[PDB]
Order: structure tokens, then C-alpha cells, then sequence
């Protein structure tokens, strides 16, 4: 009876079958961080400041369930989006063909900072020295993940949950060109020579290889091992040294890389893994892969030429690998690296893959940066009912130094620097939000920008040097 309710009220802005329109993608995979006690009084009394009006005057109980139900059932069929769906997204309101390559302002284009205000669903271009807004625009509906550059700085690329691609002009602070890459989306890669982006997409289970200049479409790519089974694609990420992209596959025993020195990368070398793998992240130079099994197993190394695993770290909770950090400590490397399900910071020692020690926490945290100019390790507690200061630890003594305490009661998470590391930029995630300015030095705050829930930021100079 869901259905009948839906085309009735919903089909409006979500459009049919669910994919979205005006409103956002109502497909289970879409809803997966939305309880359906959630969803359900989302629809009976809307959401505040937004076009998502309450229809509790419209619906009743039994009527309410039906809907929730519906949006959360599984359809008779997986919904399709072929090559033809995504040529026909495509829009280019400024093609770079069209547009001069200097910059419009007079602000640093390698010290701009990409702010998300993922509250109203926004971005702002920041001035990193003025720490002053030159440019505004609206986004797509729930950006994730961060927004690649091209190898200059000049392009940004942004994903959002639902699969649309936009990618931004920083000269000349105008949206080039967007395509809907997929249905339900996890992240996207630039190659490091400009030519190629990459989306690994969730629903379909694919990769999707779109030209860097106008997001035209180069191929579709379907995600499945050697024997036939299909699988989701976890994570795309790009190893500069090697020219290839990395591929993490989340339902089967393998993972992929995909070298584009010699063209187009459509063709995929699979190495072989014992434990399925949901994020990684590379060791300084390239040569080895920490990957996070989704299984209690602990973590695993293995090494991208061979793809032999060379050690397997155990780690407490689960570490979510894809977003730590290396640093310099008595002249040896070492890693870091928060938690989703354990307040701690785990350290690893790279040359023999011995975990140093385990830092104890409030709570877990979701992020963690530092910088060559900052003595410390700036990470949080993000997932916490503690949450509302940013830790830093000091590198070489692997104890929690300082905290700050932005807004107290509110969550705080997240931290970028300028490019000289001068000055670190927190953000509040509340709806009476703020965008934070440190100096990284004296630890002091220097300003505060009020913002809808400010997601991460992005320093240009930082993300391509
Ligand atoms: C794989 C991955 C990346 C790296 C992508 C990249 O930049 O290439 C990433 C990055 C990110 C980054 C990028 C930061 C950066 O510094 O690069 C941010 C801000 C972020 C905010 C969130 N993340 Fe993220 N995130 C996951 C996956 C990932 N997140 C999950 O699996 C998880 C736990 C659940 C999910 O449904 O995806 C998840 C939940 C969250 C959130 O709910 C956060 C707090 C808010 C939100 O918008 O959903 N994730
Ligand atoms: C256009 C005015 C809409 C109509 C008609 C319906 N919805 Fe909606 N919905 C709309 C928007 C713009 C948004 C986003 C709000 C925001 O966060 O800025 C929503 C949101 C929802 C959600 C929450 C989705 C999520 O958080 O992941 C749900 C569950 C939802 N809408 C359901 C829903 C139903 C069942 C409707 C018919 C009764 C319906 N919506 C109508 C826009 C519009």
C-alpha cells in the first residue's frame, strides 16, 4: 500500500522509483544512516528550514508505517543506471573551453579553503589569509568524502551520497560540469595527471571512469571478481608513484588496480586477499597497503607489487585505517590512526609493523591531520557522548598534549591547516555551527565564522603538495 502513498504525496521531489528529483534518493542503501523511527517522523513533521514539509495532517499511523515500510523494502528488482542514464545527466553550464585560466581575485588560489556546509548544503570558498568568504554556492544534496583537486588546484571534484559529480572552477568561481555518475555513491578519485576521474559506487556495484574536463562518460566498469560475483565497490583511491588507481571491493576476496600512465585505465590487474577489505590507506611511498578487514581480524598489510601481506596489525575495535596519518618519530616512521567503535588512538611502528602503544580517549573519533609545521596530532571524539574537543598529540611523546574546546556541549571534529601550518581551522557540526580559526602555535582562537553544520575543509596548497 506504500506505494500507491508514495506516487500520491512523495513522487513530487523524490522522484519516481525513488532514484530523487527536488528531494533526495529514497532507496534503502540511501537511508542506511537514517533509523526508520527517524524516517518516520521526518515525514509526519518535515524537517525545519527545509522544503521537507511534515505530513502528519495528511497521514495516518497505518498509513505512516506503510510509507516507511515501502521506503525501506527492497524492490522486486535492483534499479538499473546504464552509460545511457549517465550521458543524459550530464550538464556543463561552463565549459573550461569557454572560460579564461586566471584567477578572478585577488586572494592566494594555492591557500583557498574548500568549506562544506553540509547543514543547508553549501560550499564556500574561503580566502585562507582573510579567512573571508569570496564565493558561495549551493551543492547537491549530502557531499561525503573529501573533494579531489587537479594536480594545479585550480579544478575540485565533489560526490555526493546520491551519485552526482560537480566539478568547480576555483578561478573563476563557476560549476563547470555535473553528471550523475550512479545511484548510491562512496568516493571518487582523480588520476594524478589530470585526465581521469574515477566513481566507485555502491548501487550499481561498478566503477565509473569519466573524463576530468567536463565529466563526460569513458566507461562503465561492473565491479565483480574473477568467477562472476558482483560486488560494491568500498573505496577508490589514487598511488601518484605507481599512475594507477586502487580499488577496495567490498564483497569479494579481491582487490584491484587500475594503471592509467599508458591510457584510459578500463582494465583492472586483481590481487588476490584473504579477508575482505573496507578501507586502506598507503604508506608514504607507495609500497605497501593497510587495509581494515570488516571482520575483527585486525588490520593487514600487503605489499602492491607482489600483493603478498606481509604482516597483519592487531588493532582494538575497528580502526578506520583510510584516514590516519605518518610522521617522523626518532628518525622512524610511524602511524596513527583513529576508531569508529573504541575510544583510542592506536600507533603503529611501520618498520616492524609493531604497534607502539594505544593512546586512551573520551571516544572514538572520525578524523585525524597534522601538518610538517605542527608538533602535535590533531584528532577528536566525534562518535562520544563526550564530543565537543579537539585532542592534540604530541609526536614524539605520544601523549595527549592539549585539547580545545570550541563550543562546549556541541561536536567537534575535523581540522585543516593552512598551507604554511599556520593557523588550524575546526569545525563545529551543529546546527548553530561555527567554522573555527586556531593559531596552530599559541593555540588560541583568532576567529569564528557561524555556519549550518560545517562538515570538513580543504586547503588547496595542503591537498597538492
Ligand atoms: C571511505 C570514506 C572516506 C574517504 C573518502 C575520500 O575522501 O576519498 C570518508 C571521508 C570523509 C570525510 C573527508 C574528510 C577528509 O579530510 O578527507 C568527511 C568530512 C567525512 C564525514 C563523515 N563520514 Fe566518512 N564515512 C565512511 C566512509 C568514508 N568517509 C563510512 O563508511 C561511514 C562510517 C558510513 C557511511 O555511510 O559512509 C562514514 C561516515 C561519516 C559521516 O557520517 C560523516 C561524519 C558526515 C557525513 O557527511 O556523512 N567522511
Ligand atoms: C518536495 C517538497 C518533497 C516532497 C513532496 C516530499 N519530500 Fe521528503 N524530502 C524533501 C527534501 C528536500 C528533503 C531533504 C531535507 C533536508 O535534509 O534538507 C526530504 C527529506 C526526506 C526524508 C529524509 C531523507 C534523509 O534524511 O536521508 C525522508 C525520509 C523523506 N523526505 C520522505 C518523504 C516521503 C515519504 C514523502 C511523501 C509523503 C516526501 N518525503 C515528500 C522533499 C520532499
Amino acid at each position: 500500500p506504500g506505494e500507491a502513498l508514495y506516487r500520491q504525496h512523495c513522487q513530487a521531489c523524490h522522484g519516481a522509483g525513488r532514484l530523487g528529483g527536488s528531494g533526495p534518493t529514497l532507496l534503502p542503501e540511501s537511508l542506511s544512516r537514517l533509523k526508520p523511527a527517524q524516517a518516520r517522523e521526518v515525514i509526519l513533521h518535515g524537517r525545519p528550514a527545509t522544503q521537507m514539509a511534515g505530513f502528519a495532517g495528511q497521514l495516518d499511523d497505518a498509513a505512516a508505517d506503510a510509507l516507511v515500510a515501502y521506503l525501506y523494502q527492497a524492490p522486486p528488482r535492483e534499479p538499473q543506471w546504464s552509460a545511457e542514464d549517465i550521458r543524459a545527466s550530464q550538464v556543463q553550464p561552463h565549459p573550461l573551453a569557454t572560460l579564461p585560466s586566471r584567477p578572478r581575485f585577488e586572494a592566494d588560489p594555492l591557500n583557498l579553503f574548500v568549506v562544506v556546509e553540509s547543514g543547508d548544503h553549501h560550499v564556500t570558498i574561503l580566502d585562507g589569509d582573510r579567512f573571508e568568504p569570496i564565493a558561495r554556492f549551493p551543492s547537491r544534496y549530502a557531499l561525503h568524502g573529501g573533494p579531489k583537486f587537479s594536480p594545479d588546484g585550480r579544478l575540485v571534484y565533489f560526490a555526493s551520497r546520491d551519485g552526482w559529480v560537480t566539478l568547480y572552477d576555483l578561478y573563476n568561481l563557476k560549476v563547470v560540469a555535473e553528471v550523475r555518475a550512479g545511484l548510491n555513491t562512496r568516493n571518487l578519485a582523480v588520476s594524478d595527471d589530470g585526465r581521469w576521474v574515477l566513481v566507485g559506487n555502491y548501487l550499481p556495484g561498478n566503477l565509473v571512469l569519466l573524463d576530468a574536463r567536463d565529466l563526460s562518460l569513458v566507461q562503465v566498469i561492473p565491479a565483480a571478481d574473477a568467477q562472476g560475483q558482483a560486488s560494491r565497490v568500498s573505496a577508490v583511491y589514487t598511488a601518484p608513484p605507481r599512475h594507477s588507481f586502487v580499488v577496495a571491493l567490498k564483497d569479494v576476496h579481491e582487490l584491484w588496480e587500475l594503471p592509467y600512465a599508458n591510457g584510459k585505465p578500463v582494465a583492472p590487474k586483481r590481487l588476490a586477499v584473504a579477508d575482505y577489505l573496507d578501507d586502506f590507506s598507503f604508506s608514504p611511498d607507495y609500497r605497501y597497503l593497510l587495509g581494515s578487514s570488516r571482520q575483527a581480524r585486525g588490520g593487514e598489510v600487503i605489499e602492491l607489487d607482489s600483493g603478498a601481506r606481509v604482516a597483519s596489525i592487531p588493532l582494538s575495535g575497528m580502526p578506520h585505517l583510510g584516514s590516519g596519518i605518518y610522521w617522523k618519530r626518532d628518525g622512524r616512521w610511524v602511524f596513527a590512526t583513529p576508531n569508529i567503535s573504541r575510544g583510542v588512538i592506536s600507533v603503529i611502528d611501520l618498520q616492524n609493523w609493531k604497534p607502539l602503544k594505544e593512546i586512551v580517549t573520551d571516544g572514538p573519533g572520525f578524523f585525524m591531520r597534522s601538518h610538517a609545521d605542527s608538533p602535535y596530532a590533531w584528532t577528536d571524539t566525534f562518535l562520544g557522548k563526550k564530543h565537543d574537543e579537539i585532542l592534540l598529540i604530541d609526536k614524539q611523546t605520544l601523549e595527549i598534549a592539549h585539547r580545545l574546546r570550541p563550543s562546549p556541549g556541541k561536536v567537534a571534529g575535523h581540522v585543516e591547516f593552512t598551507r604554511d601550518g599556520r593557523y588550524a581551522l575546526l569545525s563545529v557540526w551543529d546546527r548553530d555551527g561555527a567554522l573555527v580559526v586556531y593559531d596552530a602555535h599559541s593555540l588560541e582562537e583568532v576567529k569564528r565564522l557561524p555556519m549550518n553544520k560545517p562538515s570538513g575543509k580543504y586547503n588547496v596548497g595542503n591537498k597538492i603538495g
